[PDB]
C-alpha cells in the first residue's frame, strides 16, 4: 500500500482514522489518509 506521494484530496498524518486508508505515502514522512471513497491502485 505504498503511493509515490500522498494524494492532494488527503492529508499525511503518523496515524489515519480507520475511515481512512493508511496509505504509506513515500512523499511523506508519515502514513498518508485518505477518505474511504479514496480509491486505491
Amino acid at each position: 500500500l505504498v503511493l509515490k506521494y500522498c494524494p492532494k484530496i488527503g492529508y499525511c498524518s503518523n496515524t489515519c482514522s480507520k475511515t481512512q486508508i493508511w496509505a504509506t505515502s513515500h512523499g511523506c514522512k508519515m502514513y498518508c489518509c485518505l477518505p474511504a471513497s479514496w480509491k486505491w491502485k
